[PDB]
């Protein structure tokens, strides 16, 4: 295999001092309830791209659970997944999500720079992304890598 660069927008650091991007998508549990960027304002927050396909995320569950026991705000994305197998996780293990959108189609993880799953971002309480984290969010990755900057946002 030859070299194979990802693109500038897949970059952790691309989005950095950039809003949410805009979107009009679905929840997960109900299709005629809307969500958009506007939900995910008010608070600082994960922002964790997921979906069934994904056995780290399945993984990530339990430390995304943690973190909601503490306050800590996290809204899914299910980024191009099966509906139904979506719902069923989320009822089937313990939503750590305030909020699922559904990104069936991915144009949500499109503007993001979304490659896989898991990735989360840290937004601040006016939804500007602060950080990305590629990959599996453990006591340690939250604890150096977003924890330092979380506790900022809040003050």
């Amino acid at each position: 295999r030859g070299s194979h660069m990802l693109d500038p927008s897949e970059l952790p650091s691309a989005l950095i001092g950039k809003p949410f991007p805009a979107f009009d998508l679905p929840s997960v549990q109900d299709p005629a309830r809307r969500l958009t960027e506007a939900d995910l304002k008010g608070k600082p927050a994960l922002v964790n791209v997921w979906g069934t396909w994904c056995p780290s995320c399945r993984v990530e569950h339990p430390e995304l659970t943690r973190l909601a026991e503490q306050g800590v705000v996290i809204y899914g994305i299910n980024y191009k997944d099966d509906n139904a197998a979506a719902i069923k996780w989320l009822n089937e293990l313990h939503n750590p999500y305030l909020l699922s959108i559904s990104d069936a189609d991915g144009t949500l993880g499109l503007d993001l720079g979304v490659y896989g799953a898991p990735e989360t971002y840290l937004i601040d309480k006016q939804g500007i992304i602060r950080h990305k984290i590629v990959g599996v969010v453990d006591q340690k990755v939250w604890r150096e890598q977003l924890a330092p900057l979380y506790q900022q946002l809040l003050d």
